[PDB]
């Protein structure tokens, strides 16, 4: 469900990045986002010591599609073996009428790739600074977006600025609940409940996918 995924996150990264996380940024954040989550300390070791064995070849792939309803949809996989992956994805799709898979490029200039940093709201009053004041300290450090999600405070910026937001974050020593990097559609598409119900389908289908680690579409 989302152990197994966010343990894929940490081989991943430890694979091309060494398993040393004050040198490995990359690594920094799958491990943060595990801690985040709740995952045991030895899962994360487990993690980070399967990269070093005939378990790590992890690598991340993704794939495009399309639906019925004006649907576009992201799929962001983390795989042993992308054969398999293309094939299951496949099947997904081919048991959904008016769905398939569509070549990497598709879907260029539709979507949108954000950084998005995931806080705490009684982190930031722990050291007592208002929103005013996280969004105009951030604004420096790529910025573009605060948003607010009862008890969180949800933060976006372009895809590039993520390293540097990453650093405001830790400047300020604001502790964050969730790191990463997400697509989303330039022109976003609401279906009315019967075309949510049919869409629904396929996309939990995806989901279920134990190499999909992230999934997005263009529905509102």
């Amino acid at each position: 469900k989302v152990f197994p995924k966010l343990a894929k996150a940490i081989t991943l990264a430890a694979k091309d990045g060494g398993s040393e996380p004050d040198t490995n940024a990359k690594l920094r954040t799958a491990i943060l986002n595990a801690k985040a989550q709740n995952m045991p300390k030895d899962n994360i070791d487990a993690a980070i010591k399967r990269a070093s064995s005939k378990e790590g070849n992890l690598s991340e792939i993704t794939y495009e599609g399309k639906a019925n309803f004006g649907v576009l949809i992201i799929m962001e996989c983390m795989t042993d073996n992308p054969t398999r992956t293309i094939a299951n994805l496949k099947s997904y799709f081919n048991k959904t009428q008016g769905a398939s898979i569509v070549p990497n490029g598709s879907l260029e200039f539709m979507f949108n790739r954000k950084s998005v940093f995931e806080c705490l709201k009684n982190e930031v009053e722990n050291l007592k600074l208002s929103l005013e004041d996280l969004e105009f300290a951030l604004i420096d450090y790529g910025l573009e977006e605060l948003e607010e999600v009862e008890d969180k405070i949800i933060i976006r910026g372009d895809y590039n600025s993520f390293k540097l937001l990453n650093e405001g974050f830790e400047s300020l020593k604001l502790p964050i609940l969730k790191a990463s990097l997400q697509r989303i559609a330039t022109t976003p598409i609401e279906l009315n409940d019967e075309q949510m119900e049919l869409t629904e389908k396929l996309l939990d289908r995806i989901e279920d996918d134990d190499d999909v680690v992230a999934l997005y579409t263009n529905i509102e």
